[PDB]
């Protein structure tokens, strides 16, 4: 395995994997770490380009993947993309796809143009229909996982799945010096702990001798380094390599 790898250099016909979305005020993380690498492994083993519906997987999985905009299980997630499948959506007011996000971007930890995020938000309802104006129909526009699995807390394991299959979806303990952060390799110090958080994994490096994972946040661009932060790497921090989960889309 190299010493370095970004999967948005590695595979340059899939943009997803250089997007950064805003899961709003709503605790959907687990949604969107989700859909995020489903998206990106869409492209990468169909060489077809697909917006995944964070709405559709926050609203209509249910029970199986926890409570909604309360938070849920990442590998729950998965399962209900080889279930049920997913629909295509794009972000808020984007007009994208059958299911578009319906929870309006804020600015998280960070002062912007942007209303604040509120703790506060509902879980919207599971339509099973498309926006006006889009086609096919719903049931037309899922797309299904014919796998779901979780790659064990082994970080040399962790790459070679990156490496062969792409991004993964992890979690990890958010304590709140993480909030703050801008640039460089985290590594708690400090901070009440927040709870755990979903995010999605897109490679690993190496800065100034520390080994770190590149890591895509659902709380916009303007938080952290345009989005995305790095991570110690090599030594579960904050539990970073222990609930890694992925799968593979049918044909
Ligand atoms: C994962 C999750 O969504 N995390 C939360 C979060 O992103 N909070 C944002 C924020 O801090 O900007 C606000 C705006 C929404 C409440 C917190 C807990 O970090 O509860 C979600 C989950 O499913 O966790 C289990 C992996």
């Amino acid at each position: 395995l190299p010493e370095s790898f970004d999967a948005r250099e590695q595979w340059p016909n899939c943009p997803t994997i250089k997007e950064i979305r805003d899961q709003g005020s709503c605790g959907s993380c687990w949604a969107f770490g989700a859909v995020e690498a489903i998206s990106d492994r869409i492209c990468i083993h169909s060489n077809v380009n697909v917006e995944v519906s964070a709405e559709d997987m926050l609203t209509c999985c249910g029970g199986e993947c926890g409570d909604g905009c309360n938070g849920g299980f990442p590998s729950g997630a998965w399962n209900f993309w080889t279930k049920k499948g997913l629909v295509s959506g794009g972000l808020y007011n984007s007009h994208v796809g059958c299911r578009p996000y319906s929870i309006p971007p804020c600015e998280h930890h960070v002062n912007g143009s942007r209303p604040p995020c509120t703790g506060e938000g509902d879980t919207p309802k599971c339509s099973k229909t498309c926006e006006p104006g889009y086609s096919p129909s719903y049931k037309e526009d899922k797309h299904f996982g014919c796998s779901s699995y979780s790659v064990a807390n082994n970080e040399k394991e962790i790459m070679a799945e990156i490496y062969k299959n792409g991004p993964v979806e992890g979690a990890f303990s958010v304590y709140s010096d993480f909030l703050l952060y801008k640039s460089g390799v985290y590594q708690h110090v400090s901070g009440e702990i927040m709870g755990g958080h979903a995010i999605r994994i897109l490679g690993w490096g190496v800065e100034n001798g520390t080994p770190y994972w590149l890591v895509g946040n659902s709380w916009n661009t303007d938080w952290g380094d345009n989005g995305f932060f790095k991570i110690l790497r090599g030594q579960d921090h904050c539990g970073i390599e222990s609930e890694i989960v992925a799968g593979m889309p049918c044909t």
